[PDB]
């Protein structure tokens, strides 16, 4: 069982505090500040109350090198058109791409299924003046690295380049801010932000 692109998934994280443990799924909405948050699951009494907001699609999965190269070529260059026909070349590139397995170390593109937007590492902290963690929300455009998250192995069992299994605890890192998709304990609830601290994420096809 491997994670494939275009696969509909939900990102979860185990949150423990006050001798109490629970699971939360990365949720979001296309309205408002489109800021991401977390939903409590199976609390009464199975899975997140609103799974829709915790629904994501593994749109893309490129190597950091390839991704940065692609973005670099889109800065100032007349060449670099994948669709020259453009239609035919587009059909070939689409059918040639994938439909591809996720590899550890690869930068992925998560599209919030509901809002149709993409998980993004916003440059706004809105948590402190120390610029500790940034905000993680939704973005319409994918141009850049903010909407890209490199997946990393939780334990020493998984290695870079290895196939990502369904159920593998992934560590997401914002390509733009090099910050992890961290789990934060605000006021009295759980939130999600891009911090310099890891957080194991359970990406399951759902």
């Amino acid at each position: 069982q491997f994670l494939r692109t275009d696969d509909e998934v939900v990102l979860q994280c185990t949150a423990t505090i006050h001798k109490e443990q629970q699971k939360l799924c990365l949720a979001a909405e296309g309205f408002g500040n489109r800021l991401c948050f977390l939903e409590s699951t199976s609390n009464s009494k199975n899975v997140p109350p609103d799974l829709s907001i915790c629904t994501f699609v593994l749109e893309q999965s490129l190597s950091v090198r390839a991704l940065q190269e692609m973005l670099a070529n889109t800065v100032e260059k007349s060449e670099g058109q994948v669709d020259v026909e453009k239609w035919k070349f587009m059909m070939k590139t689409a059918q040639g791409g994938g439909h591809r397995t996720l590899l550890y170390g690869h930068a992925i593109l998560l599209r919030h299924s509901y809002s149709g937007m993409y998980l993004c590492c916003l440059s706004t902290s809105r948590s402190s003046t120390d610029k500790l963690a940034f905000d993680v929300g939704l973005q319409e455009d994918t141009t850049g690295e903010a909407c890209w998250w490199t997946i990393h192995p939780a334990s020493k069992q998984r290695s870079e380049g290895e196939k990502v299994r369904v159920g593998d605890d992934l560590i997401l890192v914002s390509v733009s801010s090099e910050r992890y998709l961290h789990l934060s304990y605000g006021n009295s609830s759980w939130h999600v932000d891009a911090a310099f601290q890891q957080t194991l994420w359970s990406v399951a096809p759902i």
